């Protein structure tokens, strides 16, 4: 990977592995998950980082609130996909992390996404706002333009998520993470709670659609020893209303929605 | 990824990913197994498999995991480049074997190496065979003739029988599921899923101050995507060593049994 000619983005190169495609020989959108968080931990090291001299100083840190996701061609196994990073203040609300998904061969755009991240205390978990000093700092590695991977006014990536209200039509109860869905830091991987959204996904959708659009909100995190409940109702293309909860209590930790096109 | 000059194996070079590691920020014995599937893979690929043979696609016959011996003794760090080269072995009729060397690209050492039992079985009976003549030298002209050992040394832990763990266990994962990121594009449960799931009933204070240097892993049965499992663990031992059990957790069945050598940190 390389930051580009004016440093405000990044881009890297990924071939695609036997074990990270599905059963039409093509990556999942767990596989293109964890490729955007790559080439965002490539790009903030590239500039000196999540972690910052003001951050560092405070216990700040950043934690997603939403995903958007939009994939129009999943690359196949052994395939070459190249994708351009970059982020975006937004005032005192927090800072946005943009992707452009292409086919290395071709050049054409064959995916995007968004996400909202904001502030944190790591100690206390009490959300903030972005103060002067990490805003300045971050605005040496941005584009003072403003340039979105979703330009569109009031298009899907901000539209409000509903809560799921019971009964839900399908459910994949008693999903626990194992030590190869933590990170570094023994976290839930936030890639591992698109993949317990989609478990209550029928397989017959899965095997007739190919999931197109995924809009995941990040309400609360769940510990390594938490118990997730994951709930779908159908909207409707195909479209489902998504939540995931604690299996005990029914405490909320994320809500969403897919959009499906027929093969 | 390439062939070697001889044509009789194949090497790729990998950067570790930061989602790859663990808490020490090295790659996990999973990521490195997943590293082993995919220069196997590529290795298949190369040299013209789709890793089925003509013989064994008009004979509907696959090669089924038996056995998997993992040693590392350096794990490779987030951003770090490991080189991996494999090759394949016929064993007469028994089955083939690949066998594996981990190495770090910047200074040339040996970090790591792995071997593999693989044996013969028809895809729609899931009955095992001995491998046929015309099987064997189908795949005998991409295989070093003398032989190319890993694990070289005439009494070594890669052919170790294991013994199955007796009740009580003394440390338990319950109600283990697979999930559509641990099924392959066949639909079926990969198989470094099945190392996750052994390990996941290792107590964490292990976890945290021994690093996992080998595993041996028995393959008996598949686990379906809608079967649940069970992980079993008991200390048999400086270093530690453990004994597994993978078993459904309805009626008791194996599908897994291993161990585990852990040295202190
Ligand atoms: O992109 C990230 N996470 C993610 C991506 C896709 C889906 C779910 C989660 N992480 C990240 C970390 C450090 C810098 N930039 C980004
Ligand atoms: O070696 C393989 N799997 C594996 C590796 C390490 C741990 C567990 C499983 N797969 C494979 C498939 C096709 C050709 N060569 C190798």
């Amino acid at each position: 990977g390389s930051l580009t000619e004016d440093g405000l983005s990044y881009k890297e190169k990924f071939v695609v592995r036997s074990y990270e495609v599905g059963s039409n020989k093509t990556a999942t959108v767990e596989t293109i998950a964890n490729l955007l968080q790559e080439v965002g931990c490539n790009h903030a090291q590239s500039v000196g980082f999540a972690t910052t001299t003001t951050m560092r100083k405070l216990h700040l840190i950043w934690v997603t609130a939403r995903m958007h996701i939009e994939i129009y061609k999943y690359p196949a196994w052994g395939d070459v996909v190249e994708i351009e990073t970059w982020c975006q203040s937004e005032g005192r609300i927090g800072t946005r992390r943009d992707w452009i998904l292409k086919d290395s061969v071709t050049g054409e755009v064959t995916g995007r996404a968004t996400s909202k991240w904001v502030m944190m205390n790591q100690d206390t978990r009490r959300l903030q706002k972005v103060s002067d000093d990490v805003r300045d700092e971050y605005l040496v590695f941005c584009p003072q333009e403003p340039r979105l991977a979703f330009p569109e006014e009031n298009n899907r990536s901000l539209k409000k998520i509903p809560k799921l209200e019971d009964p839900a039509q399908y459910s994949m109860i008693g999903l626990k993470p194992r030590r190869a869905d933590l990170d570094m830091n023994q976290h839930v991987n936030n890639v591992t709670y698109i993949g317990w959204v989609l478990e209550s996904i029928p397989q017959e959708i899965v095997d007739t659609h190919e999931l197109q659009v995924i809009t995941l909100d990040y309400r609360r995190e769940c510990q390594q020893d938490d118990v997730v409940d994951s709930l779908t109702t159908t909207t409707s293309d195909s479209q489902f209303l998504h939540l995931l909860r604690l299996s005990g209590d029914g405490q909320e930790i994320n809500r969403g929605t897919t959009l499906w096109r027929k093969k």
